[PDB]
């Protein structure tokens, strides 16, 4: 039946996880030189996933008939493949932690103290020893009536002694997990520019020079200059909140003070708006065309202020491409400018307010009056920080959590299900299909290195060009 089936998928596994593991710590550990702390824990993982793989061919035996090994080699057993899932899901955490400190926040952690990695794993390996001491007092050879023997588990210290792994050593890990890899992916994203195109050093002369040469050319006055770059639209760049302002701000002496560029295609009736406003004031100049980004850039040095009052915005790219240049951003509070965004690095606004808008506009008008040289350097210096990319090495961390998850999930899932109906059929063969899952993760690790992962693909054949391969 189904029985010959299994063990062929588990002596198959059984051989992918010990080449494939083995390769592995082979590679990572050849060179010292170039290594990292997440190599360190991708090592440690590979180690888990070596142990485990081990005692599949002992669980294969285990499918034709029972538990006959003993007692003991339960224990054996059982110990491994719950040491394998905490060890395995602590140093998934300690990635996450590791590359949350590093990506989204500009901290290097442990590298010229590296001799403390080695007690964080062996603590974590400790700690997972500890998670899974229960399963070596509970689990052994259980006899029934008329069925072959098992290894499964039976007070209320026994159920505590499940309980404390349950949340400590799966939703502890994997909480932290979600908030490290999420937060990392959500900057992650935001990242697109190049630094090659969008530069300071790109521009000829002063920013202050840049400035009234650009309103000569203007045809404008001398004084603080305000811009907008973006789609004349409702609901989405907010231009309507921006001529809205401009009209509020008309009525104020303050208004004669600065200088309006509306930059933007779109909709008619905000064309007419716009129109209207530059053609009634002589400080607002409205552009239709759709400039070129060399001139673009030239804008952004010369202006003093940018304003995006956009009501959706999922990656700040045109605050990016502003700060890059050193124009402070008064941009609303929303997604990606929230966060590029700080009381040091330009101001924050209310996304669909235009008489808050006005009021940042006139508080930007009363910074001005001292030297925001400083003020204008540090958004360079902010945007530059997300310019920096790792996004391609952490492809690879990605689909390693991703593949854990999908494989390690739908079996911790479905053991809530059975555990709290005793406090069917279906949900049987569940467990019996979620068990293999779990059990095909032992091998993918590997693979994923041999597919995507970089150091491990030329590392490889660069130990294969040393002994054996050639041209
Ligand atoms: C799985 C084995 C493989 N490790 C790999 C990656 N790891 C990393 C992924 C993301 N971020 C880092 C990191 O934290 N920084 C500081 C770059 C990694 O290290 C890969 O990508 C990849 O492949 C490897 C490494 C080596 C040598 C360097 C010893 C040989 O094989």
């Amino acid at each position: 039946i189904n029985k010959y089936f299994v063990v062929i998928i588990y002596a198959l596994v059984f051989l992918l996880s010990l080449l494939g593991n083995s390769l592995v710590m082979l590679v990572i550990l050849y060179s010292r030189v170039g290594r990292s702390v997440t190599d360190v824990y991708l090592l440690n993982l590979a180690l888990a996933d070596l142990l485990f793989a081990l005692t599949l061919p002992i669980w294969a035996a285990s499918k034709v008939n029972g538990w006959i090994f003993g007692t003991f080699l339960c224990k054996v057993v059982s110990l491994l493949k719950e040491v394998n899932f905490y060890s395995g899901i602590w140093l998934l955490a300690c990635i996450s932690v590791d590359r949350y400190l590093a990506i989204v926040h500009a901290t290097r952690t442990l590298t010229q103290k590296r001799y403390l990695v080695k007690f964080i794993c062996l603590s974590i390996w400790g700690l997972s020893l500890l998670l899974a001491l229960p399963v070596l007092l509970f689990r052994r050879t259980v006899y029934s009536s008329n069925v072959s023997p098992a290894c499964y588990e039976d007070a209320n210290w026994r159920m505590l002694l499940r309980i404390l792994p349950q949340s400590f050593g799966f939703i502890v890990p994997l909480l932290i997990m979600l908030f490290c890899y999420g937060f990392t992916l959500r900057t992650l994203f935001k990242a697109g520019i190049d630094c090659s195109f969008w530069n300071e050093s790109y521009l000829t002369g002063s920013r202050d020079e840049r400035k009234k040469s650009l309103l000569s050319k203007f045809g404008m006055d001398e004084g603080v200059t305000f811009m907008f770059i973006g789609r004349f639209d409702r609901g989405q760049k907010g231009v309507d909140v921006l001529l809205k302002a401009i009209e509020i701000l008309s009525s104020k002496k303050e208004f004669q003070e600065m200088r309006f560029i509306i930059i933007g295609k779109g909709d008619p009736e905000l064309e007419g708006w716009a129109r209207s406003l530059e053609e009634k004031h002589g400080n607002v100049k409205v552009i239709t065309e759709m400039l070129s980004r060399e001139f673009v850039r030239e804008l952004y040095g010369s202006v003093d202020f940018v304003i995006i009052p956009s009501y959706f915005e999922p990656f700040g790219l045109v605050a990016l491409e502003a700060m890059c240049l050193g124009a402070i951003p008064i941009a609303s509070a929303v997604g990606g400018l929230r966060d590029i965004i700080t009381n040091e690095t330009g101001i924050l606004v209310k996304a669909g307010d235009p008489g808050e808008l006005a009021n940042a506009i006139l508080k930007a008008l009363e910074l001005s009056r001292s030297d925001l040289s400083k003020f204008r350097e540090n958004c360079k210096k902010r945007a530059m920080s997300f310019s920096g990319q790792k996004h391609r090495e952490m492809r690879v961390i990605f689909a390693v959590v991703l593949i854990f998850l999908l494989c390690w999930l739908p079996y911790n899932l479905v053991l809530l299900a059975d555990t709290l109906m005793r406090t069917r059929n279906h949900i049987d063969r569940a467990l019996d299909a979620t068990e293999i899952l779990a059990i095909l993760h032992s091998c993918l690790n590997p693979l994923i290195y041999a597919f995507i992962g970089q150091k491990f693909r030329h590392g490889l054949l660069k130990i294969l060009a040393i002994h054996g391969l050639i041209s």
